[PDB]
């Protein structure tokens, strides 16, 4: 399984995401000997990690020398509901075809609370962000934009949990 890892994002008004989570990312790719290939790749305990915070738009970046995924939080203020929004990654494979390049999808919608609530979930969901690569949350506790005293809110978990 991947790692358990906690993120912690601050700024001008305070922590705007919280989130303790284990993420894998699940790739296909043509290799340099024209061979399709599926691999996955766990983000890791050991990678940096940042963010930013604002009214409309929160993200989570996690890096290392290869790769680097951010996560855009996305939040309606006439429903107060936050969610995953978008997804980009960069990435340099070795021994793909295209060796460096990059996959984003702006369009997403998933990890969905209510905002001032924290979304749990235990049930491996994975997440399509194209063709070629899914955003496997292997388990997950996140919350955006609004967040008291610095802890999670109380829980909405998936009903994929029951
Ligand atoms: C902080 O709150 C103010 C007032 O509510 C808002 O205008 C500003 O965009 C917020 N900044 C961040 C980083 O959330
Ligand atoms: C990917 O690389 C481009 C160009 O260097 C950069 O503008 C973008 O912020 C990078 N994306 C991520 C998620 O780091
Ligand atoms: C935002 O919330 C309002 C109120 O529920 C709704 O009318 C609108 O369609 C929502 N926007 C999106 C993108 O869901
Ligand atoms: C991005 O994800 C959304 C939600 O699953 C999907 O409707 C859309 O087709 C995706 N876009 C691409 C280019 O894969």
């Amino acid at each position: 399984d991947p790692t358990v890892s906690k993120y912690n994002v601050t700024g001008n008004n305070g922590t705007c995401l919280l989130a303790s989570m284990a993420l894998q990312l699940n790739i296909t790719y043509l290799k340099k000997d024209n061979k399709t290939v599926t691999r996955a790749f766990n983000i890791s305990p050991n990678d940096t990690s940042s963010g930013s915070c604002g009214i409309n738009l929160v993200t989570l970046k996690v890096e290392n020398k290869n790769r680097a995924l951010e996560l855009q939080f996305g939040m309606n203020a006439s429903s107060s509901l936050f969610f995953l929004q978008g997804v980009r990654l960069n990435m340099t494979l070795p021994d793909a075809l295209v060796p460096t390049f990059s996959i984003s999808n702006h369009s997403l919608k998933a990890l969905q609370a209510t905002v001032g609530n924290s979304y749990k979930c235990n049930t491996e969901e994975h997440i399509f962000v194209s063709k070629m690569l899914s955003l496997n949350v292997f388990s997950v506790q996140v919350q955006a934009f609004k967040v008291d005293s610095d802890r999670f809110g109380s829980v909405e978990e998936c009903v994929q949990d029951g």
